């Protein structure tokens, strides 16, 4: 395929395809990292519609590698032998 056809929709991956598809401007490679002050001026400066704010949500959660995707010893007990 072509490498520089790259403009529009699947500009990057395709995380980076469906964000195109929701107006979203800013590359998924920035979203992931983001610091919460660059994602306030997101909101803040830029809007967008609900699917589209969800995506920026959801790229910029995943880049904050925080899920516990541990071992984690808790007493989280929920059908667990």
């Amino acid at each position: 395929g072509a490498k520089h056809s790259s403009r529009l929709e699947a500009h990057l991956t395709r995380d980076e395809l469906r964000a195109k598809a929701l107006h979203i401007p800013f590359p998924v490679e920035k979203i992931i990292n983001l610091p919460v002050v660059d994602f306030n001026e997101m909101m803040s400066k830029e809007q967008f519609n609900e699917a589209q704010l969800a995506l920026i949500r959801d790229i910029r959660r995943r880049g904050k590698n925080k899920v516990a995707a541990q071992n984690c010893r808790k007493r989280k007990l929920e059908n667990i032998v």
